[PDB]
């Protein structure tokens, strides 16, 4: 039955570790892809790797019956963060389910519409910094959308102010955080042989822990000195019980999904946006079709809850924006018994597979010769559907199967707002007309020195 799978050769005591570019590994993965094709081997110090970059083979290993989550190489790491709240968490480690199961309920239909006024409310913040610093003052754009994700998750989930338009830095929240995740990443690339070398990042990194953890900490001691009657993520965290279990969040649990929460419920929708916007503004066919959209459906009116399922042009914007940059690029499977995958193979039981989702997503089997290319009209919900039946997993930024993106429709009703909202009031062009798309990795990816301008419209 079984095929050799193809890599490029290791060295002794490192592998192919030092291959990896520092500041942007997502690079050295995809290169991999291209040269060895859907599936090669990497010999890294948490073991051997097999790095899947097919739409074929990605979806065999979407079967929650033959593979699982593992939580590893970079995800093992950020357990020293987070330990074993939601994202971290292993399947066998009891905690997932109690927080999975007491969690749930929050991201319901009928709870995301309810997040929608405060949602509307840090979109109306960030609206009215662009409108009042006018058009020639150049906008970091991941910079506002980092502070409008922060503020929204933040305020909808904990019922907690950073207030980050009044204040002209970043929460020191957001460069821990950055540097929590890319140090993890960098962790589990550093072979035994160099790791001795890296005492100053090491003190960092725990350092850029421990604030992340005092924030957390602080959202929590905001809830105890302010009760709510509200119902929400945290007032779920604090009194919510597990049916099936009968526990509820140890204190440290709270400290950890907290963190979870402010990392995962904000970096993510912020890559996508960011993304989003620079896409738009280079690709001016589909500016223009999204700007249509939102003019012949809200035109100059308010923005309801109503109008999120109305707007299925900027829905392919954000789908066809999460296909080309999937701001989580890779997530990790692993096979319950030894297995065989195109039926040609061999895969050994908790061997890490990397689903390198930035590759997946411009298989041309599935795509056509445009892959490549920015088509918000591939991934209208006609042709979306098709392509998801005749090529099932063609398409997952929000991850698959118990252990997909919980928070899926939280960052869909604020990503569809926002550029709604945006579009409504303004025009946008690049600061540089020169620039080029290069991405910062922090393991989720967002555009590095995008800066752009809002002229307000007439
Ligand atoms: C555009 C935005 C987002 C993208 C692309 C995204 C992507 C993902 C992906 C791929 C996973 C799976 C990780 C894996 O398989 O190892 C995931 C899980 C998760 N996401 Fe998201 N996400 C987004 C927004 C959010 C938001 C807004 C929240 C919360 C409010 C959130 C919370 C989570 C959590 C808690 C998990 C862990 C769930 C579990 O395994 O039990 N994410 N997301
Ligand atoms: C708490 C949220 C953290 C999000 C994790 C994103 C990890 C993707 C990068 C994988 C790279 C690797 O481990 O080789």
């Amino acid at each position: 039955e079984t095929v050799p799978i193809p890599g490029p050769p290791g060295l002794p005591l490192v592998g192919n570790a030092l291959a990896f570019d520092s500041e942007l590994p997502l690079r050295t993965f995809q290169e991999f892809a291209e040269e060895y094709g859907e599936i090669y081997r990497l010999t890294l110090p948490t073991g051997t790797t097999l790095v899947v970059s097919s739409q074929a083979l990605v979806h065999e290993l979407c079967d929650d019956k033959r593979f699982k989550k593992p939580v590893a190489a970079a995800l093992a790491e950020v357990r020293n963060g987070v330990n074993d709240g939601l994202f971290t968490a292993r399947e066998e480690e009891p905690n997932w389910g109690i927080a999975h199961r007491i969690l749930m309920p929050a991201f319901g239909p009928a709870s995301i519409q309810g997040m929608f006024t405060e949602m509307h409310e840090i979109a109306s913040q960030l609206a009215l910094k662009w409108a009042r610093h006018g058009p020639d003052t150049p906008i970091f754009v991941t910079d506002d959308f980092t502070r409008l994700t922060l503020d929204t998750l933040a305020l909808c989930t904990m019922n907690f102010r950073f207030n980050s338009y009044y204040h002209d830095e970043l929460h020191p929240f957001i460069n821990a955080m950055g540097n929590f995740l890319t140090e993890s990443g960098a962790r589990a690339m550093r072979p035994a042989i160099t790791s001795i070398f890296h005492q100053a990042a090491n003190r960092k990194y725990w350092e850029d822990i421990e604030v992340l953890r005092k924030t957390a900490q602080g959202v929590l001691d905001t809830r105890r000195k302010h009760p709510t009657n509200r119902k929400d993520l945290l007032s779920a965290m604090l009194d919510g019980v597990d049916a099936k279990t009968g526990q509820k969040l140890s204190d440290s649990s709270i400290i950890d999904n907290l963190i979870t929460f402010l990392i995962a419920g904000h970096e993510t929708t912020s890559g996508l946006l960011s993304f989003a916007f620079y896409l738009l503004i280079k690709h001016q066919d589909a500016y223009r079709k999204a700007q249509e959209e939102v003019d012949r459906v809200i035109g100059k009116g308010p923005i309801k809850v109503e109008h999120i399922k109305k707007l299925p042009y900027i829905a392919a914007v954000l789908r066809e924006t999460l296909r080309l940059c999937p701001t989580i690029p890779i997530i990790n499977r692993a096979a319950k018994q030894d297995e065989v995958i195109g039926g040609k193979y061999a895969v050994a039981k908790d061997q890490r597979l990397a689903l390198l989702l930035a590759q997946s997503h411009l298989d041309p089997a599935v795509y056509g010769e445009t892959a490549k290319q920015f088509i918000p009209e591939r991934m209208l919900d006609e042709n979306f559907e098709r392509l998801n039946r005749e090529y099932p997993d063609c398409w997952k930024p929000f991850g698959t199967g118990m252990r997909a993106c919980i928070g899926r429709p939280f960052a869909w009703q604020e990503a569809v707002l926002v550029m709604a909202m945006l579009l409504q009031n303004f025009d946008f062009v690049l600061h540089d007309p020169y620039y080029e798309l290069h991405y910062k990795q922090t393991l989720t990816t967002k555009p590095k020195d995008f800066y752009m301008r809002a002229i307000l419209r007439d």
